DNA sequence: AATCTATCACCGCAAGGGATAAATATCTAACACCGTGCGTGTTGACTATTTTACCTCTGGCGGTGATAATGGTTGCATGTACTAAGGAGGTTGT
């Protein structure tokens, strides 16, 4: 499932730790797994938490990646994948696998 | 294993029924003739048997279209009766 976790990090540009259970992916359960696989959804993602800012927002400009290339942008495949249901049909897992692609048409195809 | 008297009857032996085969008379069939016409023969002119050549069919198959069209289908495996196995995880114990 977990494209609603990911995408919606990436639309805000940012993701706090706890929106893991906001957004889940409603697929797995792995919360002690989370203290290192943090780090790849964070030098392409970096947010933490606390009470309030005040004038604080600037910190992903001088801390994070610039193309998501082929790296967690791709290989999130296996992390979206995992949970095909044990009995149920091709006719699922293909709508776990284009978890990756949305809707690119119209210009960004053009631009592959 | 021979003897017979005394059964129920086959012989004892008169009658008469059908049969078949002779002679006759009828039938048909086998043939020998005749006449028809067809498949007896060569020859000849036809036209389209086959071949090859040429000019120009049918169907071999390779090739791929753009005003644009960019989140899909798919219905019923089964409702029962069993119960053996693996899977879970907290814990009160080993």
């Amino acid at each position: 499932q977990l494209k609603l976790l990911v995408t919606r990090g990436k639309e805000q540009g940012y993701l706090t730790y706890a929106e893991v259970n906001d957004h889940l992916p409603e697929d797995i359960v792995d919360s002690d797994q989370i203290e290192d696989i943090i780090q790849m959804i964070n030098d392409m993602g970096i947010q933490v938490m606390e009470e309030a800012p005040d004038a604080d927002d600037l910190m992903l400009a001088e801390n994070t990646a610039d193309e998501d290339a082929a790296e967690a942008a791709a290989q999130v495949l296996s992390s979206v994948e995992s949970e095909i249901g044990r009995t149920t049909d091709p006719v699922r897992m293909y709508m776990r696998e284009m978890g990756t692609v949305e809707l690119l048409t119209r210009e960004g195809e053009i631009d592959i």
